[PDB]
RNA sequence: UUUAGAAGGAUUGCCGUCAGGAAAUUAGGUGCGCUUAGCAGUGUACCGCUAGGCGG
């Protein structure tokens, strides 16, 4: 149950946030269905909770010390070399914090009450295209601590 | 322990009539506004499945 080294290099001109959101989430989305059994997804330092990012590395840490060479993140990843850098190394990995997917409501439409509960998550806003229909919408986090991921890489 | 303590100001009404402000003008001369910068903050927040939690 081990992990490797996944950073989003700071400046580069795009944001770290979009860099995930577009090269390398939908990469997990479409490498862990492959992986049956989720690896997991563990963001160190997803700062504080008025304000917060993500944060700038992204540590992918699954529960077994081989399934990680099976989805074999480096060489996936070789097109973000200018902005995503894939060390090559893994160290045994319960020192982590699991990650949840608070749902956020719905708009009013979609159906006051909205906005009571809405004012919580809407302050890790990762987004996802669907592969299926195609309403696009960010899936929001948050730091818990349950041990042994599932769809995506959330519990 | 206060120049202490007290107190109904009331009722009523026609301001009127009239009128030349007016003649003359020189405001002028002069002038260094400059230097610099991410519209960035993910820029958004949906499509479905009683309160609550969920496929992509």
């Amino acid at each position: 149950m081990f992990s490797q080294i996944l950073i989003i290099k700071p400046g580069t001109g795009i944001s770290p946030n979009i860099i995930i959101s577009e090269d390398i989430f939908p990469v997990l989305h479409s490498l862990f269905v492959e992986h049956d059994k989720k690896f997991g997804i563990t963001f160190p330092a997803y700062s504080f909770d008025k304000k917060g990012h993500l944060g700038n590395i992204i540590e992918v840490l699954s529960e077994d010390k081989e399934a990680l060479a099976s989805l074999c993140l480096e060489e996936h990843l070789a097109e973000v070399t200018d902005y995503v850098k894939v060390k090559k190394e893994i160290t045994f990995t319960d020192d982590y914090v699991l990650f949840k997917r608070i749902r956020e409501e719905n708009q009013y439409e979609t159906t006051m009450h909205i906005k009571k509960k809405n004012q919580q998550i809407f302050c890790a806003y990762i987004k996802v295209k669907s592969a299926s229909t195609g309403q696009s919408y960010n899936i929001f986090l948050a730091p818990t601590d349950i041990k042994h991921f599932s769809a995506y890489g959330l519990l």
